[PDB]
């Protein structure tokens, strides 16, 4: 009944290594840390993910070719862009140890989540929704999200992926868009340019997985009271007609107010009110993080629905702790939304979900 928090020091040491997001998993732990948070969680440390199971999704040429890469480097290597490697998921040293130890700790937290150990894990530096079997995509080496649903698959039947990242999850979608066992959401932005340019409320599965993929596309500037109304319109019709024996949940913190992205216009408690949503089922429930480029929004948001994991309630000061003055000027931990217009026109938000239940009578 305690949650298990997955953490080491050598683990998120890792996680921090990897640029274009600098420090950031030291400063997710050191804020949970700093609020006590820790001290009401089973830590647990991450085992590294072998290559077998690593190969339970991924192609061996794919893992092969990253393990080169990472112990090289891009030069006298050119067949680096077959694989996704680029400008987007650079090819630098280092990185499939990073990828084994976020795949490993995935697989760690539902191992936990299968020995009856918990019903909540969590690990905040997981959540690489993006990668395919055979290619790295949007800042993704390995799709820690399929290896942990794939290893929850041995005790639990159905299986149900609930992504609220700003980016589609297509690369969790596509692994078991052929298949009724697993059930992918999606709420994302959705327009043209953006990326992936995939998951319009259209993208409903293939064969004998046809509507057991949702998506929920949303334009810019959306906020915590709108969001949730969808949010919950489209999980209460999931929860009844999949019945998932277990939850993988992708709280990307690149939906917030202040984020690079400057897409969505939510605060933490808007995702909260969706976490609280899917805690209420009491089920086996695997938490993520993913996309997050306000590197002190994100900890503010991560330590948040940390606390909420836990029914704890925060103070509004942050604590003295070592990324401290990160928190400046305010020095607190709610987010104001910034002041922009939300382009979702009611009409056609309401289609979108009259589409959804729809879709949702089908399942048997
Ligand atoms: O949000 C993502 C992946 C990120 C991504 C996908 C496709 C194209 C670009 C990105 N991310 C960035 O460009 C990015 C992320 C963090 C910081 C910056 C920077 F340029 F501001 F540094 C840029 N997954 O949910
Ligand atoms: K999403
Ligand atoms: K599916
Ligand atoms: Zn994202």
């Amino acid at each position: 009944l305690v949650p298990v928090y997955i953490y080491s020091p050598e683990y998120v040491s890792m996680c921090d290594s990897l640029a274009k997001i600098p420090k950031r998993a030291s400063m997710v732990h050191s804020l949970i840390e700093a609020y006590a948070l820790h001290k009401q969680m089973r830590i647990v440390k991450p085992k590294v993910a072998s290559m077998e199971e690593m190969a339970t999704f991924h192609t061996d040429a794919y893992l092969q070719h990253l393990q080169k890469v990472s112990q090289e480097g891009d030069d006298d290597h050119p067949d680096s862009i077959e694989y996704g490697l680029g400008y987007d998921c650079p090819a630098t040293e280092g990185i499939f140890d990073y990828a084994a130890a976020i795949g490993g700790a995935t697989i760690t937290a539902a191992q936990c989540l299968i020995d009856g150990m918990c019903k909540v894990a969590i690990n905040w530096s997981g959540g690489w929704h993006h990668a395919k079997k055979d290619e790295a995509s949007g800042f993704c080496y390995l799709n820690d999200a399929v290896l942990g649903i794939l290893r929850l698959r041995r005790k639990f039947e159905r299986i149900l992926y609930v992504d609220l990242d700003l980016h589609h999850g297509d690369g969790v979608e596509d692994a078991f868009s052929f298949t009724s066992k697993v059930m992918t959401v999606s709420l994302h932005k959705f327009s043209p340019g953006f990326f992936p340019g995939t998951g319009d409320v259209s993208d409903v599965g293939l064969g004998k997985g046809r509507y057991y993929s949702v998506n929920v596309p949303i334009q810019d500037g959306i906020q915590d009271e709108k969001y949730y109304q969808i949010c919950e319109s489209v999980l209460k019709e999931v929860y009844q007609a999949f019945n998932p024996k277990a939850v993988v949940l992708q709280l990307g913190a690149d939906t917030i107010a202040g984020d690079p992205m400057c897409s969505f216009n939510m605060t933490p408690v808007g995702i909260g009110k969706c976490l609280k949503y899917i805690l209420q089922w009491q089920l086996a429930t695997l938490i993520l993080g993913g996309g997050g480029y306000n590197l002190a929004n994100t900890a503010r948001c991560w330590t948040y629905l940390t606390g909420v994991i836990l029914g704890k309630t925060l103070s509004s000061e942050i604590p003295d702790h070592e990324f401290f003055t990160a928190y400046g000027p305010d020095y607190v931990l709610e987010i104001t939304p910034s002041c922009r217009p939300d382009r979702n026109e009611p009409h056609r938000i309401q289609q979108i979900l009259n589409y959804i239940k729809g879709n949702l009578k089908h399942v048997v």
